[PDB]
């Protein structure tokens, strides 16, 4: 059996083939479904992996079967062999990179996967070579405000010793200061990461947005501090097309999201670090980042400025704010001259996506929760279309924290 | 730690582990290698004996007399009765448990904080499809009472061996016709297009506004379903207003009071009552955000932009989100007005978390489908969002079945 994947607006129905192809196992079972989670609940095991990707590559290439792939076996085969590991070709490194983003199941900008800029940084030697790297990408990424999709890869993991890493789980992110009374100034998400960043000698600001520095880990060695360049870090001031008092909270946000703690594996290669970026879906800042409680939580300061009833959930209060707080975003990048997609048309594109995938690999692994946006859900056209979460390889997961 | 699903709040950075998943017999749509979550509808003997037994258990326990005399006396008579009949039949009070738990189990229902407060009518003695449609009625009356909602099912004849099936062809007791035009769309209400037909075949002579209540097709064992219409004054319906904007009671919209689903299938300790419609009271979105803007439904997002003068040529105004709000709106407010009970997504789901919290301590976890129990506006402005559920089978259970023709 293969799922039948079913459009409830449509009437359409597909075949999901493509999972046949998952050799990972997710956290679900026949006894219960744990989709909704977050978090995961020897020499030929790699030499499977490295085949299966090689062999992954050349079919790409339509070179299948030729000489060329059967002497890149061979030399794969006879490195770990000898070594117990082997070593990417960069245009692998670039087929595996853009194949990893294809197959992120939570990711609704897929459409643009082919289009990624890599930056092959195995030739990394130190924390300063890391930052070197980093300024690198978040200049070309940005762009000015015309947002270019990049990955900088760092030298993989290696049986012998500790990883590279980057502390921060975001390239921008801004502090979070815990007060004597439990509450937090700036971003609670990252109280821990401002609270180390301190620790290994930064001078802290107060404010609601002040920019972190990176901590960069060589293998082996203490993280090091390193402030960004102001000027790398373009951010945009949030104010609303009508309402004046909105200017007035202060609000920004940045331009760049780059994730930058998770891990990249390639052909049973993993690449510790390896940060990524795109361009932002207005929703996370205007919903998650902007509303969520457990972040900067400013639907109930909106709602009085709105005038509105906070007295009682059945006036709206909250969806209304939600609502102008997201438009306030679209509004300040499109002012801004910053690209940002709001999510009618980044849901529209995503099943396009999902229809190219159909025809090009009988399949597509997506994960409904994440896909579907966070307001505003049953009025995209992604609600109404299942899909089936699986694990293929290259992929982006997630991996401890290093300290 | 613990070898169970742990399962995670993201606000409150609170774990829980889910124990009740154990007890799951009946098998999902998931493997270890594709998860399957977002599927609407992915597709005895000694077998009917241990659905029996485990029922029998669950009863006992409800009342705190397992391994009694009473227990074990009961257990034997229900081996008695499967053994020289091949089925057996329910106390009063056990149906009663096992409507309740039915409810109290069922993932997809963000309501169930109610699950204890359920009106069970027991109509197991009917006979005719006359008598089905005075049970229906009676149900329907007593469920309104006026506005202020009660819920309640009645549980008609268990499906017997060899007889035939008692069955309710509708979906729900209350739904509007869907006429199909000469030009491909469609007049009312598109989900009802196949049962407006289905009407019209067996003799119903159809309307032609965009809510037109639709008859009953009501089906006795062995006998073709007959067709009783709704007396107007039992389907309470409130007409839809905005409480500032003027116009739009002009639309002409209105929704009915009462959700009552009336083709599933509720399965007791192996029986089958294949009719036993249900009803309790709407939340808010179910009417304004998926029955009047799904596309595939009324869908009047683009009618309300325009009327609100918002620019519909572009994504990026969030012209939908905007409609989609004061619909909402529209319909919380217009539902207080009339004194008809409704509750709004964010009172909703936080009873959902409340509920969640009680069965932690009673059952040590939930079964619950995140997608379904998420609403379809505002989804991360509601607690629920943020809350990892596991879903699981448990039953009793209310199942879809095949449709009757
Ligand atoms: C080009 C514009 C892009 C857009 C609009 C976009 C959109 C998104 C969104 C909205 C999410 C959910 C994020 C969240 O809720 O925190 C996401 C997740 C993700 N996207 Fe993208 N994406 C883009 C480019 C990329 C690129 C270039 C990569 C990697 C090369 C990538 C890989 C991912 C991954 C791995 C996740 C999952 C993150 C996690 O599990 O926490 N995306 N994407
Ligand atoms: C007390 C008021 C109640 C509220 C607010 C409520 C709320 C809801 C909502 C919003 C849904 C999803 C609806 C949809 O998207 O189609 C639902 C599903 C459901 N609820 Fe309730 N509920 C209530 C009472 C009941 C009662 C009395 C029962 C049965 C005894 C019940 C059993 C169900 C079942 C079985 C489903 C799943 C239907 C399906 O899979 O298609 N609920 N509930
Ligand atoms: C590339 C990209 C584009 C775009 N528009 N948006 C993104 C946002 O991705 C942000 C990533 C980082 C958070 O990580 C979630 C998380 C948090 C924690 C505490 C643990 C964990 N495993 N995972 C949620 N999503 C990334
Ligand atoms: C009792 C109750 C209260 C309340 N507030 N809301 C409800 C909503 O239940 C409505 C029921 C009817 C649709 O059935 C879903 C469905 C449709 C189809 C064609 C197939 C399928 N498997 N499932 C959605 N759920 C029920
Ligand atoms: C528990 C639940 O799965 C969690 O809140 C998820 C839901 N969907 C999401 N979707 C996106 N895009 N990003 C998220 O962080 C989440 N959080
Ligand atoms: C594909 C997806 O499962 C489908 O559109 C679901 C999503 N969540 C839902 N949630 C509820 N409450 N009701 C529904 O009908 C649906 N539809
Ligand atoms: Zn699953």
């Amino acid at each position: 059996k293969f799922p039948r994947v079913k459009n409830w607006e449509l009437g359409s129905i597909t075949y999901d083939t493509l999972c046949a192809q998952s050799q990972q196992d997710g956290p679900c079972t026949p006894r219960r479904c744990l989709g909704s989670l977050v978090l995961p609940r020897p020499a030929e095991q790699l030499l499977s992996q490295a085949r299966d990707f090689i062999n992954q590559y050349y079919s790409s290439i339509k070179r299948s079967g030729s000489q060329a792939h059967e002497e890149r076996l061979q030399e794969v085969e006879a490195e770990v062999a000898s070594t117990g590991t082997y070593h990417l070709r960069e245009s692998e490194l670039v087929f595996g990179a853009k194949q990893a983003w294809r197959n992120a199941p939570r990711c609704v900008g897929r459409i643009q996967w082919g289009k990624l800029q890599v930056f092959d940084a195995r030739d990394c030697s130190s924390a300063q070579e890391m930052f070197t790297y980093i300024c690198n990408h978040i200049k070309y990424a940005t762009n000015r405000g015309n947002l270019r999709s990049a990955i900088t890869v760092f030298p993989q993991r290696a049986p012998g010793r500790g990883d590279f890493r980057i502390w921060n789980s975001q390239l921008v992110r801004y502090a979070g200061y815990r007060q004597q009374d439990g509450s937090v100034r700036g971003d609670p998400a990252n109280v821990e990461i401002t609270e180390l960043c301190i620790q290994h000698g930064w001078t802290p600001g107060n404010g609601r947005f002040d920019v972190l520095p990176l901590l960069l880990q060589a293998p082996d060695e203490a993280p090091e501090l390193f402030v960004l360049p102001p000027e790398l870090v373009l951010e945009v001031p949030l104010e609303h097309p009508t309402l004046e008092w909105f200017a007035a909270l202060g609000l920004r946000w940045y331009a760049l999201p780059a994730v930058s703690n998770m891990l990249l594996e390639i052909g049973g290669l993993e690449f510790s670090a390896a940060p990524f970026s795109g361009w932002y879906m207005s929703t996370e800042i205007g919903t998650r980042n902007l509303c969520d409680p457990h972040r900067y939580n400013i639907l109930e300061d909106v709602a009085v400025c709105m005038d509105l009833d906070t007295r009682t959930t059945s006036s709206l209060w909250k969806d209304k704010a939600a609502v102008e707080i997201n438009l306030a975003v679209l509004h300040s990048f499109q002012l801004a001259k910053v690209t940002i997609v709001d999510h009618h048309a980044a849901t529209v594109s995503f099943m396009k996506h999902l229809d190219n995938e159909q025809k090009a690999r009988g399949g597509c692994p997506a994960d409904w929760a994440w896909i579907v946006p966070p307001i505003s859900g049953s009025l995209t056209p992604v609600f109404h279309q299942e899909m089936v979460n699986y694990i293929l390889s290259p992929a982006f997961r997630y991996q401890p924290d290093p300290w």
